[PDB]
């Protein structure tokens, strides 16, 4: 304060110029000044200046070092400038979103700023540099700085700005409340509360939602980029290398990368301000004799300096996660605008599953890359430039420091790379279990209809221990990643001090030493653990974009190959030397053709499948390539595939197809392909949904639905490329009639056909032959007919939170012995922390009058075993909870399998098995490997942070009245984030799928949407679908900040309260106790901003525990050992089946199936029921093996109840044939014997008994025959074959035949009852009727009504009596 004190003039006009004009731009609103770049020049300016600023004041602290502590008035003037001057950037920014022509106060503000520099200017231009040299060289060269800098900002000031333009107030949706916000209510974030408000008293549905800002509407950011790759042309403006997509992409975000550098910057060369003042703190207690003031000040300003340091960094995340989803979106839009305009063959080069995997990966792998994409040169300046500060303070003994981080991030990248073959790789024993669950799941009905669960309990249960162990050995090499979380900092703060009090014995520790560095290593290591994270993600992206770069540098035959404006007069459609070829590495598909068709007339082609036939209408398209000929299309065309394109969406618009709703029109077009007759299946009629969501429609119907779309286009071109495939020929001559030829309704449409069938030539106009892709004829139908030439070849030819319940329903999954014994382990650690660090506080104040300094050879011992105790007393947490964890996943899936095959057969009736499904595959694994990581993580980042508050209190006792509201506040802030940011997670994971979704139809689609073109209104449906995703993607990033301000906010006012209280108790404190009390308040604002991250994750993890508790305790119903009360065995052989006024229904509540049924049958009594077809005679072969309880009355067997006896006691000893025989997915083998307790000669003779012997002779392996999914890959008959060998192998007493004879070859079917007949003469035989004909051969015929026995007569004598047996019998035509 000699002559420069006069500094203070601008900094203090802001303190009373902001306020009062502020409120001129907000009584005015709008404005909206227009971004020139000499505003981007104001803001970078005031940056550099700011860094000048910075580089002042450290050289200032550099006075800490060399003897003196720094002079009063030099490390707060600089500190004062270096933030006016922030706040100076930070109003030009906003000003950028205001209508201000000029200033009027910041022109004051650099007048004065020159002012107060041009007197302390004057009174040292020539008074220090014809004096000498040296002229206080720092200090002098920046004043030189910011001299230049600002008479640079004085000459830009005197500019003026261009008229506002302001705006106009178009529409009131939710607007993105970013614009309409003010300055002091958008640093903040405040902004977002009048959401977070309402997304904890309600819930949020997308019509909530903000209305997305106008920048970013997925069209005006998609346009840029594609605009940008354009300029990379073949640049007419060496190595062949033009494709260049990352230039153009990175020449499309430099607005967005480099403001978002200006910030990184300014944070963590601004972060290293406490660490400093923490050392002039702990100079300063240790000295008794300076005034309080000044511990106030050092306290007050390092609060302030650690807040504005924690406010351009979550003001930073914003900035550089907005880039990461305007990637997410600019990629997902660009790689659309290629996929409608490949070439087909580059389709057939792959598959559509990949050119989806384009997205959801490799272009999902951005935004993923951003947010650490930044970090690549902030990892060398936030450790070369923190290495210098412990060198400084330290002494050479800090290389093993940092040597220690660097050692260990490959030692975190290998055993994280082991787990990526491991663990991942070795996961398809996951995919051969859940192929078996959905192999047990459908078809669960047969398997349950007798025996052999147990034998796929076990078949299932050993993959599942396999896959178990190896997990075992899975998760305990997952304890590194909590081993660097809550070890490094320890284990590198000993090997420090080790090496620095054994390199000397005359460098003695002290706390302004010690703690600092305790203190700066905290903030080496959060940008140097997340530097593996981004090693890895460079590697793994770098192979994406790779692959994004080869996808869009491919053929386009788009520009012209079809033209469409001379056509030849009374031709419409003319193809001359026309030679088309699939691919250029194929053979020509077609010659030199020369096609020429008249107006409005009908076409057809016929010849050999495949001779060309498939080919000339993707010619006529213009989607196959053309080698010369020219072709003359004239309107619009429409195009029928064989394969039939169906939009995932509601019928109407499948039709409607992006037309104008013509109703009469519409229902004349439905009524025409009689899709009506279809319709009426249709629950909700033509507004059902279609496609991937639904019903599977037949491609029989589908072909309808395709030609409807084409014939209400109404265009002016028909093509059909056989259209009628599985349409049958009834309906198909219809359609024909009502559509197609000239009695249809295209009597003037230049129709074109391509056909298979006959009975359509006759009636055509005009046909015309085709073979080996040459043309051979040409004419009228009489023309061919006579000829009978090259027609003669064809002619010949053919939602609130999980309730705590829950969580203990896990830990008893866990089991409570470990449990109990990891909660009470991690206190155990804590303390052994917080008791190393008050013992290296101990230590550190001996040294201040230590007349016996051997004692430092002891201490610094026993801290070793203080803390290798908690280096090895988390690893027997880590490991036991690793193993709890997979301890607790095999007894969860044990039970809910166990439990659920026996759930009874009204629930797979009911649910649809793939929900079911989804469990065992997705609701399983989460329970299994991403939930205890996440115990771990979470009750780690806790004993984290509660041994930082109780260290913090047991060093300052006195600030207990504090802790409240640092308690109240962030608890309240936590409740409303776990509200809205879990409503947010649920409401974007909803609607991230339709994306894709909707991508993978446009691929197939592409042709189909061609023809119409439909392409150019077709990205306005993607990109509208990508912005419905954004506008809930958008506030998730916005509502992860404002959680950050407030917590960031808890977390620096016990920065201020713990040296602030250190300060008003000086004189009954020492050093060591204020830095350690210091050292670990700056450290909690990460280790409790880490404990939301995550305990707000595992809140949407635990769900799936809750999921595999709702799918159990589901009424098994189905003792199958009552073996206290077995029956007397040996019951087959007397084969008696007695009825007494049986009563079943399916459930209670349901219809009476069956009504007090009563029957008398007596061994080998070969019986049939007889009645009403479909009226649930299968429902009664279901009682006999009790799949369906009575209400009333029994079913006594050889005076044997059937209720009095296991299930699996009573279905052992009947016999059946199901309506559908299934083939169990494998061999043979187990396929007639899972137990295998049935010998190679009983099977072999069975098989040959089975008349199966020579199929399977002929196969190599026989019995170890693989059989694929559900049995597809042996015939219809092979299948009933095996099914009736099943029967055979076990040869019971009892038979029960099921409806054989559904949709069943006839002529094994004879074999069928053949054998039957012949090996079954000795057993009581039932059956279901199907047919008449094959049931007038039974001795005895049940006759039932729903319900109601009739007799139990022969069909001779039950025709005779002239009954509802006789009436069927005759319905059927044989009486
Ligand atoms: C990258 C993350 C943010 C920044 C942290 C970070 C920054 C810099 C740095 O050098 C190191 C680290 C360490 C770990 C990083 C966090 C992991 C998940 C989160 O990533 C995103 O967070 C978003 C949000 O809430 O704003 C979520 O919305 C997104 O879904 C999520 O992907
Ligand atoms: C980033 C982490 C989760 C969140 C914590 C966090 C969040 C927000 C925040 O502001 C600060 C911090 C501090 C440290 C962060 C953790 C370190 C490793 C972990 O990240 C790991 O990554 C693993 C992988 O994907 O391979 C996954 O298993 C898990 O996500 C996890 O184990």
């Amino acid at each position: 304060f000699q002559n420069s004190l006069l500094a203070w003039v601008p900094c203090i006009y802001l303190w009373v110029a902001l306020p009062c004009y502020l409120l001129y731009l907000r009584h005015h609103c709008r404005g909206y000044i227009i971004l020139s770049h000499l505003s981007k020049l104001k803001m970078v300016l005031g940056v550099l200046l700011w860094c000048v600023s910075w580089a002042d004041l450290f050289y200032s602290f550099h006075g800490l070092v060399h003897g003196r502590a720094p002079a009063p008035v030099f490390f707060v003037t600089p500190l004062v400038v270096g933030v006016t001057m922030l706040l100076a950037t930070l109003l030009i920014q906003y000003e950028r979103l205001q209508g201000v022509q000029s200033s009027g106060v910041l022109i004051i503000f650099w007048f004065l700023c020159v002012v107060c520099a041009i007197v302390p200017f004057r009174s040292k231009i020539l008074l220090a540099k014809a004096e000498g040299e040296i002229s206080d060289p720092f200090r002098f060269t920046t004043f030189y700085i910011h001299f230049a800098l600002v008479l640079s900002a004085l000459i830009l000031a005197c500019f003026r700005e261009k008229p506002p333009f302001f705006s106009a107030k178009n529409v009131d949706p939710n607007p993105y409340p970013e614009t309409s916000a003010g300055f002091l209510s958008r640093l903040f974030f405040w902004w977002f509360t009048k959401m977070a408000i309402y997304g904890y008293r309600h819930p949020l549905e997308e019509k909530d939602l903000w209305s997305l800002k106008e920048e970013d509407r997925s069209q005006m950011v998609v346009q840029q980029l594609l605009e940008a790759w354009r300029k990379q042309e073949k640049q007419t403006a060496p190595r062949p290398r033009k494709p260049s997509f990352l230039k153009a992409l990175l020449a499309t975000f430099g607005s967005s990368f480099l403001i978002s550098a200006c910030f990184k910057l300014i944070q963590d060369l601004l972060s290293f301000i406490n660490p400093q003042l923490l050392s002039i703190l702990i100079r300063f207690i240790s000295n008794p004799m300076a005034p309080s003031w000044w511990g106030f000040l050092v306290a007050g300003l390092m609060f302030l300096c650690s807040m504005m340091q924690s406010l351009i960094l979550q003001h930073y995340y914003h900035y550089i996660f907005v880039t990461g989803v305007k990637f997410r979106t600019g990629i997902m839009g660009v790689i659309y605008r290629k996929a409608l305009v490949i070439t087909n063959s580059v389709k057939r080069a792959s598959t559509v599953g990949e050119i989806v995997n384009l997205m959801s990966v490799d272009a999902q792998r951005f935004m993923d890359l951003a947010p650490f994409l930044n970090l690549l040169w902030s990892a060398p300046l936030q450790i070369i430039l923190a290495i210098y500060f412990l060198w400084q303070n330290l002494g050479p003994s800090v290389l093993a420091g940092v040597a220690f981080m660097v050692l260990l991030i490959p030692l975190n990248g290998a055993v994280a790379v082991k787990m990526r073959a491991f663990q991942v790789k070795q996961m398809k024993l996951k995919d051969s279990r859940i192929k078996l669950m959905s192999e047990i799941l459908n078809g669960i009905k047969v398997l349950k209809l007798y025996a052999w669960e147990p034998s796929f309990l076990k078949q299932v249960e050993g993959i599942r221990q396999g896959e178990l162990q190896l997990l075992r050995t899975a998760a305990y090499l997952h304890t590194t990643t909590t081993f660097t979380w809550m070890c490094s900092p320890f284990l590198v703060t000993l090997i420090t001090l080790w090496v620095y009090v054994y390199v000397d014995p005359n460098n003695v520790l002290d706390a302004e030493k010690a703690f600092v560095s305790v203190s700066l290593f905290n903030i080496l290591r959060l940008p140097l653990n997340m530097l593996p994270q981004l090693i890895s993600n460079l590697t793994q992206a770098s192979v994406s974009l790779k692959r994004i770069q080869q996808f869009l540098s491919q053929e386009e035959l788009d520009p012209q190959s079809v033209e469409r404006k001379t056509i030849s007069p009374g031709y419409a459609i003319t193809i001359h030397s026309g030679t088309f070829t699939w691919a250029q590495d194929l053979p020509p598909t077609l010659h030199s053709l020369d096609i020429q068709v008249p107006k409005g007339a009908l076409v057809a082609v016929v010849g050999p499948v495949g001779c060309g036939k498939s080919s000339l209408v993707s010619a006529l398209l213009g989607e196959m390539e053309k080698l010369e000929g020219k072709v003359h299309m004239k309107g619009s065309v429409a195009y029928v595939p064989q394969q039939a394109w169906i939009q995932n969406c509601t019928l109407q618009e499948n039709v409607l197809f992006g037309k104008a709703l013509n109703p009469k029109r519409y229902q004349q077009t439905l009524e025409a392909c009689a899709l009506l007759a279809d319709l009426e299946m249709l629950p909700g009629g033509d507004q059902t949904e279609i496609g991937e969501k639904g019903i599977n429609l037949s491609g029989g119907q589908r072909q309808r639905v395709s030609l409807a779309r084409a014939v209400y286009s109404d265009a002016d071109i028909f093509l059909l490329d056989d259209p009628l495939s599985a349409v049958d020929s009834h309906v198909a001559k219809h359609i024909f009639d009502h559509v197609i030829g000239p009695e249809g309704v295209l009597a003037g449409k230049t129709r074109v056909l391509v056909t298979h069938g006959i009975s359509f030539l006759p009636q055509t106009d005009f046909i015309i032959v085709l073979a080996d892709g040459q043309v051979s004829e040409m004419g009228p139908y009489p023309a061919l007919l006579q000829r009978n030439g090259s027609f003669a070849n064809f002619l010949c030819n053919y939602i609130g939170t999980v309730e705590l319940s829950v969580f203990w329903d896990y830990a008893k999954a866990v089991g409570l012995c470990t449990t109990l014994a990891i909660c009470l382990l991690y206190v155990g650690q804590s303390a052994a922390a917080i008791g190393a660090n008050v013992w290296l506080s101990a230590w550190t104040n001996d040294a201040m009058a230590d007349s016996r300094q051997n004692n430092t050879s002891l201490r610094l011992g026993v801290y070793a075993a203080l803390g290798i105790l908690q280096g090895f007393l988390v690893m027997l947490a880590a490991m036991a909870m690793a193993a709890g964890g997979i301890q607790a996943a095999r007894v969860l899936h044990q039970a809910l399998l166990h439990n659920k095959i026996r759930s009874p057969q009204s629930f797979f009736d009911t649910t649809p098995s793939g929900r079911i499904l989804n469990c065992f595959s997705k609701d399983i694994y989460v329970v299994d490997e991403v939930l205890a990581p996440v115990i771990l993580m979470l009750l780690n980042s806790f004993f984290n942070a509660i041994s930082t508050l109780v260290v913090i209190m047991a060093s300052t006792p006195l600030f207990t009245v504090v802790i409240l509201p640092l308690a109240v506040l962030y608890t309240l802030v936590q409740r409303f984030y776990a509200a809205t940011s879990r409503q947010l997670k649920r409401l974007e994971s909803v609607s991230r799928s339709p994306i894709y979704s909707h991508f993978s139809e446009t691929v197939t689609g592409a042709s189909v949407i061609r023809a119409y073109n439909r392409s150019r209104d077709f990205e306005i449906i993607s990109d509208t679908k990508v912005d419905a995703n954004q506008r809930s993607c958008y506030p998730y990033i916005i509502s992860n900040r404002w959680l950050s301000i407030g917590v960031e906010f808890v977390g620096n006012c016990v920065v201020l309260f713990a040296a602030l209280f250190a300060v008003i108790g000086r004189s009954s404190l020492n050093p060591g106790l204020v830095g350690l009390s210091v050292s670990y308040s700056l450290q909690v604002t990460f280790a409790l901003n880490w404990m939301i991250r995550m305990m707000s994750d595992l809140e949407s993890n635990i769900v799936a525990v809750e999921r595999v508790k709702e799918y159990s305790k589901t009424e098994t119903e189905a003792p199958w050992v009552v073996e206290g009360s077995r029956p007397p065995e040996g019951w087959p052989p007397r084969g008696e089946v007695e009825f007494r006024n049986y009563s079943v229904r399916y459930r209670p509540g349901l219809d009476l199936v069956l009504r007090d049924l009563s029957l008398h049958v007596h061994g080998g009594e070969k019986v049939g029921i007889v009645g009403r077809t479909g009226a649930g005679k299968s429902s009664m072969t279901l009682c006999l093996f009790r799949i369906l309880e009575a209400a009333k009355g029994e079913i006594r067997i050889d005076g044997l109840n059937v209720a009095d006896i296991g299930l699996h006691d009573l279905r052992s000893q009947l016999t059946i044939i199901p309506q559908d025989p299934i083939l169990f997915s494998g061999t043979l083998r187990m396929n007639l014997d899972p137990f295998g307790s049935y010998s190679e000669e009983d099977i072999w003779w069975a098989l040959e008994l089975s008349h199966l012997h020579t199929f399977v002779s002929s196969q190599p392996a026989g019995l170890d025959f693989q059989c694929s999914e559900g049995g597809e890959n042996l015939s219809v008959g092979q299948r009933q074959l095996v099914c009736l060998a099943r029967a055979l192998l076990r040869k019971s007493r009892i038979l029960v035949l099921d409806e054989a004879t559904a949709a069943i070859d006839l002529e094994t079917d004879n074999l069928i009852q053949a054998t039957i007949r012949t090996q079954f003469d000795t057993c009581t035989v039932l059956t279901i009727a199907h047919r008449l004909n094959t049931i007038m051969d039974y001795t005895r015929v049940l006759v039932l009504d729903k319900g109601v026995v009739a007799e139990f007569d022969s069909p001779a004598n039950l025709i005779a009596a002239r009954g509802i047996f006789y009436g069927m019998a005759r319905d059927a035509g044989l009486a």
